């Protein structure tokens, strides 16, 4: 089941560059980075899929200096998926949201629409206008994104790495995102491991739940 | 169903039957979801309160309070809530903590090993409390893939959960005297199954279309 999944999955660290998706999981894929949930549904985020050995290669510019040893793990991919979140809250995105949801069929009502509309603005306001922390509230659906889509790549029986280590400034300059209002925030490589991914095999390991998780 | 079926079906839960709680095996579940989530460097900078008692899901509600009330009754009604928390402080207590648990579940061949994954480790962890002083907000970044990775799991054990920002977290973290512990919360999801006023339970999903969100190269 999902948990079985949960305990089996892991980083990998060397990809198989022979072994691609299929396009039935290339389409799953993009399903599960569009299908995540976020605060608001404000969907705060952009995503890239490299594909292709020039586009892939794109990407590995950004795995430079001392992230050079996530290189290979961007060259050897099927499919490396570029996690942005855009860099502010602005008023025709949240109009594209809602427009979306109503065009959805959400909306029984124009007063329905309207509350969902002044509520979303609650949250958004909350953070681009008191908090001044709408940047990290975006980055912060992105990593919902994340973790949404490592568990759904690992049901789909893909391997991936998720990854922190590249340069944001090479991968945001090389996209041109930042003039298009987005940063880069995680890589993520899927595919199939090779021989040389030793973590395939190694054990998981976590803290203890005596540690972490209080029952109340 | 597979894990698209999951993807597609799931929602946010609006209203929860207080009446049907979450099996024993579905409990323990759960919890392994928390605790087996991946994160930067498995620093699982983290720390989880599961309320499962009508008193500490009381307690748990307490935080939503002024403008967070509309979120009170998803928190009360639901089996289970768990509070998802992040360190306030990345220490070297911790990032100890973490490579000798890897050390005790066998993932290191020498001590050599396990240097050079505890200097990696802090390669990583010192860009973000020493050159970048942002820490806080690369522990809580963990603490969103962890609900990410939570909500599709509760989603494919066939279980109703929402997620929840809208409350007060100087509320909650008092409750359970978290800063004082060392961690601060960040989102609360109950968990159990929707009740008859959930009105989200069968409206369609909406999403931004790909042509707009996704760009292949
Ligand atoms: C946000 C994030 C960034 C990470 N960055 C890298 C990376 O740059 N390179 C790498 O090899 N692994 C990276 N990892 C993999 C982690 O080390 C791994 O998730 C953790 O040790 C737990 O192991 P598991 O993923 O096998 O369960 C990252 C993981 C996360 C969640
Ligand atoms: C971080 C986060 C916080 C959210 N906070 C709340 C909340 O306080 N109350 C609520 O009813 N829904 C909350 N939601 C649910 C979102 O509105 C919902 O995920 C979004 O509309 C997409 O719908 P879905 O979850 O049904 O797919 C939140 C979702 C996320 C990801
Ligand atoms: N943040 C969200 O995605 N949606 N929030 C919905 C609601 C409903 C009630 C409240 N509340 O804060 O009381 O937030
Ligand atoms: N951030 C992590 O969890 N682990 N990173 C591992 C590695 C391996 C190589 C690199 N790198 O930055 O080149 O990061």
């Amino acid at each position: 089941d999902i948990i079985s999944v949960a305990l089996k999955r892991h980083s990998t660290k060397a990809f198989d560059a022979s072994k691609k998706l299929t396009p039935e999981q290339a389409e799953q894929i993009k399903t599960l980075l569009q299908y995540s949930p976020s605060s608001t549904n404000s969907q705060p985020w952009h995503f890239i899929v490299a594909s292709t050995e020039e586009g892939k290669a794109r990407v590995a510019k950004s795995a430079a200096g001392n992230y050079v040893f996530n290189e290979r793990k961007m060259l050897d991919a099927s499919h490396v998926v570029v996690f942005c979140a855009k860099t502010a809250m602005d008023d025709v995105w949240l109009k594209l949201v809602v427009d979306q949801e109503d065009a959805d069929g959400r909306f029984a009502t124009p007063e329905a629409k309207a509350a969902n509309d002044k509520g979303r603005k609650f949250f958004a306001d909350m953070h681009r206008k008191d908090l001044h922390d709408d940047a990290e509230w975006m980055a912060k659906q992105v990593y919902l994104n994340v973790g949404n889509f490592l568990l759904g790549v690992a049901a789909l029986g893909l391997d991936a790495v998720p990854i922190e280590g590249f340069d944001a400034a090479i991968l945001d300059a090389e996209f041109g995102l930042k003039e298009k209002g987005y940063t880069s925030l995680v890589v993520v490589p899927v595919g199939h491991h090779s021989v040389e991914d030793f973590n395939a095999t190694l054990p998981k390991s976590r803290l203890p739940q005596n540690i972490t998780l209080t029952e109340v």
